[PDB]
Parts: C-alpha cells; structure tokens; sequence
C-alpha cells in the first residue's frame, strides 16, 4: 500500500472513531489506523528524497510517524477497557500530529 | 519561577498572541513563551514526583519543550522577517504542543 492509501486510511478512520458510540467500533477503527501507520513509518516522502537517513529532516518526519503510532497506541488501550468516549477523545487528539507533519513535510 | 508559573506565563502569553493589538505583541509574547518552557523544561510535574530523572516519562516530558521551542523559533523567525500574520498563524498551532503533553502529564 502506498504512502496515499495509508493517508486515507487514517483520514477515514479518524471519522468513523467519532461517528461510533462504541467500544468495539473505536478499537476497530484505531486498529486500521495503527496498521495504516506502520505500513508508512518507514519510507521517505517525496519533498525528502536527497537526506540522510539520520539528517535532522528525516528524523523528525520518522518521529512523527513513531509518535503517532504511540498515541494510538495509547487511544487502543483505551478502547480496551471500555472507555469510549476517552478513546474518542485520545482519537481526536490525533489530528495535531497529522497537521505538524503536513506543516513540516508535505 | 516554579512550573505553575511557567504555565502561567505559556497560558497568558499564547492569549496575548491571538488577541494582540499590533505586530510588535506577537514577537514580544513568543519571547517570554520561549523562556518559559526552557524554565519548565527544568522542573518535575507533580504525576512524575516518583520517577527518576532517566526515566521514559521525564525523557518525553523533556522533549516536549525542546519541540515546542523548536516551533517557536519557527515563528520568531517569521515575525523577525515581517511575516507577522504567518507568525500569528504559527502560534495558534503551538496549542498543539500543550494538549498534548498535558494529555500525558498534566
Ligand atoms: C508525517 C510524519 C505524517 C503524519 C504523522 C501524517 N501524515 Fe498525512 N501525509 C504525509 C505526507 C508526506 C503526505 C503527502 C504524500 C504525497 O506523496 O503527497 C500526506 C498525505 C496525506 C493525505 C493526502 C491523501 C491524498 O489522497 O492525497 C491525507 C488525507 C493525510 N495525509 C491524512 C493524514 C491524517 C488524517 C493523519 C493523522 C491521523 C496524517 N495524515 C498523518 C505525512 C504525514
Ligand atoms: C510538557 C512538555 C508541557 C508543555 C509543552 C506544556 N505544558 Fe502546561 N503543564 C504541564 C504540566 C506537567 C502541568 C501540570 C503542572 C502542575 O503543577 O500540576 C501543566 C499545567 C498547565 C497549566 C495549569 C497550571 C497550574 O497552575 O495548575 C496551564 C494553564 C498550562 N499548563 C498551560 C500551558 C500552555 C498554554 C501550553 C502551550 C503553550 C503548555 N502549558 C505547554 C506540562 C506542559
Ligand atoms: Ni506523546
Ligand atoms: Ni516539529
């Protein structure tokens, strides 16, 4: 799957966590979500082609993706002990590391 | 100056930049929000009074001001090239930076 199809896998994701209103919903949906940011952890974007591996650019564009895995990670666990609509805000909390990466790097 | 009054000062200051009367606020309000989170950066929130200065808690705890600095030297440099609007666009995002480390921490 491509850098694009991660995206809105991880756009759409977000919406159906905010539509649900349940526990079973949200985990599902953060699961394809924590699935979409793997898959794009690890490759280079395309205004990134000439760095470094460990060039300060790239660093911090594959600590964004690190950290966004984290936290849904963190909105998962949530889900898991039932607690909806915390994970539904753990879930919306998620949108700031999707725009300080586009502000970055896209 | 302790933590509480480093929040202070991040609290107030951010306000001032979104309801600043004139250009020459919102680089003086970024300034002291820059000193303020390099004092903060030195301090230990109540949640983490038990663990050590090594531990994974006080490392992101650290390096959520090291960014959130970072993101106002961007600003501060759109400010100081009269870019004010972008800066006062900058700034909003800053919010950013302190939801989610409460959401850790707070
Ligand atoms: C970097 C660390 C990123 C994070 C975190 C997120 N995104 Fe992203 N996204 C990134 C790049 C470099 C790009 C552009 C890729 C390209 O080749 O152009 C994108 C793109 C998107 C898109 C566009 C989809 C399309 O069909 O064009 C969307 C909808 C998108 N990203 C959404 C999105 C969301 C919702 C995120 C957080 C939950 C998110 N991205 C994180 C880089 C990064
Ligand atoms: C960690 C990296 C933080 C960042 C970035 C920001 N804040 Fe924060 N804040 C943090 C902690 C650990 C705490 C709890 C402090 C305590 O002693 O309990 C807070 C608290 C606040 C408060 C309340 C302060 C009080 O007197 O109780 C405010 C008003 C506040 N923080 C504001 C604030 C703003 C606006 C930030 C972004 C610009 C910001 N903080 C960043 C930790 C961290
Ligand atoms: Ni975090
Ligand atoms: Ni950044």
């Amino acid at each position: 799957a491509d850098l694009e199809d991660n995206m809105e896998t991880l756009n759409d994701n977000l919406k159906v966590i905010e539509k649900a209103d349940n526990a079973a919903q949200v985990k599902d949906a953060l699961t394809k979500m924590r699935a979409a940011a793997l898959d794009a952890q690890k490759a280079t974007p395309p205004k990134l082609e000439d760095k470094s591996p460990d060039s300060p650019e790239m660093w911090h564009f594959r600590a964004g993706f690190d950290h966004l895995v984290g936290h849904i990670d963190d909105a998962l666990k949530l889900a898991n002990e039932g607690k909806v609509k915390e994970a539904q805000a753990a879930a919306e909390q998620l949108k700031c590391h999707c725009n300080h990466c586009h502000q970055h790097y896209r």
